[PDB]
């Protein structure tokens, strides 16, 4: 039945592979990447008229009938995204009179206008001189002086946040303004009678910081600031030391953009780091067939490749398949051997991790590392000298990365400090990098493939961690992939792989939960609204990925023979395309719970391929 389906899926995956041996599907986010890119261009005085057009077409193609833009396809209108999209469009050329402009603007005003937007949005506008700097929460360059164990020192923030902060402290220190041409000004964002609904810090605002902030803005107006220029340099240096091979910073857009702006403010426009940084942007840009152009929030080549291999190996391809060998060789050259920021909490730990993107040595992550090592373990490469070596290094690095509670975070160890979540500036997404169920599950499944079990202390501690984190209804929260189906799928398949008895009460309780959310069509679906509204838990339109996830949960838990199992397989067999792939008009990736969502192009093909390969084995 599914046999031919698997074959078609397999041959399709191989057609997607690049000549070098890796896989790389684009990463989908939301309109702000290009809206900010447009602003960035203006600031840097490098506007390409042609590029602006491809961006106009994109922003429009993304707008909905109501004239708004969302975070995820089918999601509620987002104020922030819509304001930035609007500002970009007005700058590009469109007048306030036009149909798209009107609808957008009316929604904006109905929300309290400019004053209801996140810090970033107001800051971007402040940069361009449309909003007053004194109303934007300050981040001083002096933050650079706080040592390692001191509260609020930069190493208490998550990887992503850290660089953004540093880069921004320089920008905030100078409060520069790049006036927009009179034609593109947006005073209309203030024109609203509706009371502004202000969003506070992610963990509730303390009056202390509120006071501290006001002090900072006051201090900002003094004629002299002792040790300021020295703090700026610390920030600049911190930046120059960590620039990525591709010219970015962390392989993500925020710090990369701010870094570039900071360098411009410092007259370093003709310095190598700037040059490289600017031209590196082109690699993250994508040309769309309808004449548009988008910008990727980040890139997933290592992730894609690693998962692809696992999918194909499970599908049935032999360990020495010449195609999977190219993949294997490519992966080996990707291993990081130098220390990174992580080394600040683990100085005696030997480097051996892997990053998400192509060239990002200072920020390897547990998720990627775990998958890669595991995927390597399943292969049969020519020089297993380097294969044995790489695995051991990756393995040991992961072990040494375990946190206090028994689980794992993405980039750092015990990045649990609660302090940062209360700052006035931090009103968008996660600011810290604490351990999570999914990263931990992936680590567990990695060790699992290596024969290790519940007997090993490392694993036990992790399992203890998972049992305590399990939701009342028996589900597991999805930190990096769209929710409970993601987490629960990852956890259960992990637990099985490490030797635990699938017969257990809590596991069965989860297994049952999966069956009770199966949609009529036979597949599973979970909308991004499940982070805001707990009613949407396990609810949403069926998707290839989310279906494949719940499938793996059941297959691992023994319920492979079950009805819900065969029913799901039908869904996949039927919904498959003639080329072998699947479609997925929905995002099943999570950036920041409730604030940022991602569309992992490859998930729709990779996961079902992996799930079916696993189903076939249960025979």
């Amino acid at each position: 039945a599914y046999a031919r389906t698997l074959d078609r899926a397999v041959e399709y995956l191989l057609s997607c592979q690049k000549d070098e041996g890796y896989w790389w599907g684009p990463l989908l986010s939301n309109v702000t990447m290009e809206a900010e890119y447009v602003l960035l261009c203006h600031i840097l005085d490098r506007v390409d008229r042609d590029r602006m057009e491809k961006i106009r077409r994109y922003l429009l193609h993304e707008q909905r009938e109501d004239g708004t833009w969302a975070l995820y396809p089918g999601g509620p209108p987002d104020l922030d995204t819509t304001i930035e999209a609007y500002v970009a469009l007005k700058y590009i050329g469109m007048s306030r009179d036009e149909e798209p402009m009107q609808k957008a603007l009316r929604f904006i005003q109905s929300q309290g206008g400019i004053e209801s937007s996140r810090v970033f949005t107001r800051m971007w506008l402040a940069l361009v001189g449309e909003y007053p700097w004194e109303k934007v929460p300050m981040v001083p360059p002096e933050i650079m002086f706080l040592g390692k164990r001191m509260p609020l020192n930069i190493y208490e923030f998550g990887s992503w946040a850290r660089a953004t902060v540093v880069a921004l402290s320089i920008v905030m220190s100078r409060q520069p303004v790049f006036p927009l041409p009179e034609r593109a000004r947006v005073p209309e964002l203030y024109e609203t009678d509706v009371p502004p609904r202000r969003r506070g810090a992610k963990g509730g605002g303390g009056w202390i910081f509120d006071a501290l902030d006001r002090a900072l803005h006051g201090y900002q107006k003094l004629s002299v600031h002792p040790f300021r220029r020295a703090a700026e340099i610390r920030a600049l240096d911190w930046l120059l030391e960590r620039q990525a091979g591709d010219g970015s910073w962390g392989g993500i857009q925020p710090p990369w953009f701010y870094a570039l702006i900071a360098l411009k403010i410092l007259d370093m426009t003709q310095h190598p780091a700037f040059i490289k940084g600017w031209e590196g942007l082109e690699l993250y840009g994508v040309e769309l067939d309808y004449g548009g152009w988008m910008f990727q929030a980040s890139i997933s080549p290592v992730w894609d490749t690693g998962l692809a291999v696992l999918a194909l190996r499970a599908a049935g391809l032999p360990a020495d398949h010449d195609r999977l060998v190219k993949a294997g060789e490519w992966l080996l050259d990707r291993q990081i051997t130098v220390p990174g920021d992580w080394a600040v909490k683990r100085p005696n730990l030997k480097p051996g991790g892997f990053a998400f993107q192509f060239d990002n040595v200072y920020y390897p992550d547990v998720c990627d590392t775990a998958v890669v090592v595991w995927a390597l373990n399943t292969l049969r490469l020519p020089d297993e000298r380097r294969r044995r070596d790489a695995m051991t290094k990756g393995f040991r690095w992961i072990v040494g990365m375990q946190s206090s509670n028994g689980g794992w975070g993405a980039y750092d160890v015990d990045n649990t400090s609660d302090l940062p979540n209360h700052i006035p500036f931090c009103d968008f997404g996660e600011v810290t990098d604490p351990p999570s169920e999914d990263v931990t599950a992936h680590v567990l499944e990695c060790f699992g493939s290596f024969g290790y079990d519940d007997a090993w202390k490392v694993i036990r501690r992790a399992v203890e961690y998972l049992k305590r984190e399990q939701k009342p209804d028996g589900s597991w929260f999805g930190r990096w992939g769209v929710n409970y189906l993601y987490g629960t799928g990852a956890v259960v398949s992990a637990l099985k792989a490490v030797g635990i008895d699938t017969r257990e009460p809590y596991i069965q309780k989860a297994l049952d939960w999966v069956e009770q959310h199966q949609n009529p069509d036979g597949g599973w679906g979970e909308d991004c609204r499940s982070y805001e509204d707990p009613a949407y838990a396990g609810k949403g339109a069926s998707t290839p990925s989310q279906t494949a996830w719940a499938l793996m949960a059941l297959i691992a838990g023994g319920r492979a023979e079950s009805e819900a199992a065969r029913r799901g397989v039908q869904y996949l067999v039927e919904t498959q395309r003639p080329d072998g792939g699947w479609d997925e008009p929905y995002y099943t990736g999570t950036g920041f719970p409730g604030d940022f969502y991602l569309g992992y192009t490859m998930y729709r093909h990779v996961f079902p391929t992996l799930a079916l390969g696993r189903y076939k084995q249960a025979i």
